[PDB]
């Protein structure tokens, strides 16, 4: 059975492999099959309530991951899919591992407009992940960064141009497959139209059916045909596409991707002929929990096309809900077997059953933070940093002979110990190496009743802003927050603004005359920024997006 699925892309299993999937399927109890639908988060005692089909590692040390893998796999009757959000390399972006290589955000790669940079990104992700036993990355994101106010897309995307997104996403996958790591296209039906986070609600892709088909649909078809192994159906609604499949559907029946049969079975399975593994986005996100009673939602997600539920809330209650859903018919035994078949087929595709070692040789660990990976990080930084606005004649290149005294102003939504980002301290120290006098904004006076603008101009030749407003779950804005530290004197003291993450900061500092986007806040990007501000390195980056956000005043 299931040869029509397992023998073709993205599976392409052999006769023997399909026999293993079928024989394993037959040997599983109902509870075992239900457990296979669940991916459990590791933050490894996750088998007390059921036997899960997969796990995802939060960011611990690479060595710990390699240890967890050996233990988890050696204890699992059915080999586990081992997931990780390897987004920006081995490290970076709230996922990956703690001591991996942080290469660059996806948008920083897109700024290079060189798809070989995305392939390199995918290689570092999959090379360092597979060394510790990871075989499934929840990447690449193929959302379109349409709405500059969306807090959860932003630098996690390859920008706002569908054609570039397709180029970069395909290259990323190309790099991952070279290391035997499954890829995941997300977030279906597509984030980036709304301005709201699906962690906090069910966000809405409200494009017309045609508009969606022409943009998001085009990208998904491109990655599906490219051989995308897995897809993540997120808690985002597409009402107009849903109504196209089901014109009589009531607005209250329209479910997000993770619960919608019109989207997962009508569009993906049907119209687009996606044959890979579908998993939901994390089930504890508000976008999921607020759309339907949970005891109903978990089995309905599988019944409506999803093969896997990502994470549990209360594991006992959740498994009990799957048991009852199967018992009372919310989930059919026939759809259950078909889901497990696709889960087991990806485990067979990875050749996990035949393997008799589990983790690679310890020598594999040497790829982590290898010279080659560090070197790609420096190439991407050299190619990505983008001079967006340069309307102050003579300012660049910087030199202590033109602006000796600098006030360095940090702006971030992080809360680093000591008050300052290590990357900002490094930037400060490197400016001083060049011969600048650099004080933090907090160290020097500011205009007021006892300090004049003439005094400020006497003590300050240049303001420089280090902006790092990063993407994180459950944030409703990544806008620039302070307000006397803002560029309020751009016509009195020259002012330079540097964004090391969010590229739309001109929304909040439109008065700035010199503005540069770097997309990534890591040591490699900081070092190339210094080289470029001093005139030793040319500005090569190209905005993969509109950094002015359609604002007349930002120019």
């Amino acid at each position: 059975m299931y040869e029509s699925i397992l023998s073709i892309k993205p599976y392409n299993l052999s006769k023997e492999q399909i026999t293993w999937v079928n024989q394993t399927l037959v040997s599983l109890s109902d509870d075992e099959k239900l457990g296979q639908l669940i991916c459990e988060i590791i933050w490894l005692d996750v088998m007390k309530h059921f036997l899960p089909g997969a796990v995802m590692y939060r960011p611990f040390k690479a060595k710990r991951m390699r240890e967890f893998t050996q233990r988890l796999q050696k204890a699992s009757k059915i080999p586990l899919l081992i997931a990780c959000n390897l987004e920006r390399g081995g490290s970076g972006g709230n996922g990956g591992m703690e001591d991996g290589t942080y290469v660059a955000s996806p948008m920083g790669v897109a700024a290079t407009d060189d798809e070989s940079s995305a392939e390199h990104l995918g290689e570092v992700c999959a090379s360092e992940g597979s060394a510790v036993g990871v075989n499934w990355t929840y990447e690449p994101i193929i959302d379109i960064d349409m709405n500059p106010e969306n807090p959860i897309t932003n630098v996690r995307t390859y920008g706002s141009d569908p054609e570039r997104i397709i180029r970069m996403a395909k290259a990323y996958c190309r790099g991952c497959r070279k290391w035997g790591v499954l890829t995941t296209i997300k977030h279906f039906p597509g984030d980036g139209v709304d301005y709201r986070d699906q962690h906090l609600m069910s966000s809405v892709n409200n494009l017309s059916a045609d508009e969606w088909m022409d943009t998001y649909g085009r990208i998904y078809q491109a990655l599906i045909e490219d051989g995308a192994e897995t897809l993540m159906s997120a808690h985002i609604r597409q009402p107009n596409v849903t109504r196209m499949v089901n014109p009589l559907i009531k607005d209250e029946e329209i479910m997000p991707g993770s619960l919608s049969k019109e989207l997962m079975q009508g569009i993906l399975r049907g119209r687009f002929h996606f044959n890979g593994l579908i998993c939901t986005d994390a089930t504890q996100m508000v976008g999921y929990t607020c759309s339907m009673p949970r005891h109903e939602a978990l089995p309905t997600s599988i019944q409506n096309g999803a093969d896997m539920l990502t994470f549990t809330l209360n594991p006992t209650e959740d498994f009990k809900a799957l048991q009852e859903g199967l018992s009372c018919g919310l989930l059919t035994h026939e759809r259950l077997d078909e889901a497990v078949a696709r889960i087991l087929g990806m485990k067979a595709k990875l050749r996990l059953p035949e393997r008799k070692d589990v983790v690679p040789p310890l020598h594999a660990m040497e790829r982590i933070q290898s010279k080659k990976h560090k070197k790609w990080a420096l190439e991407i930084a050299d190619e990505s940093i983008t001079l967006v606005k340069d309307k102050q004649k003579g300012l660049l290149p910087l030199s202590p002979q033109k602006t000796k005294r600098i006030i360095l102003v940090q702006a971030t939504n992080e809360k680093p110990e000591g008050g300052y980002l290590s990357e900002a301290r490094l930037f400060k120290g490197l400016l001083e190496k060049e011969g600048f006098i650099v004080h933090w904004f907090e160290e020097v006076p500011r205009p007021g009743t006892g300090y004049s603008i003439e005094d400020l101009k006497r003590d300050t030749d240049l303001f420089i802003y280090y902006a790092n407003f990063k993407v994180s779950s459950n944030q409703t804005t990544i806008r620039l927050v302070w307000g006397d530290s803002s560029p309020k004197f751009v016509c009195d003291v020259p002012t330079l603004f540097l964004s090391f993450s969010n590229p739309y900061h001109l929304v909040d500092v439109p008065m700035v005359k010199t503005y540069i986007n770097a997309y990534t806040s890591n040591e490699a990007t900081v070092r190339m920024m210094i080289e470029k501000l001093m005139g030793r390195s040319s500005f090569k980056g190209k905005s993969p997006v509109d950094p002015f956000a359609g604002l007349w005043d930002a120019r």
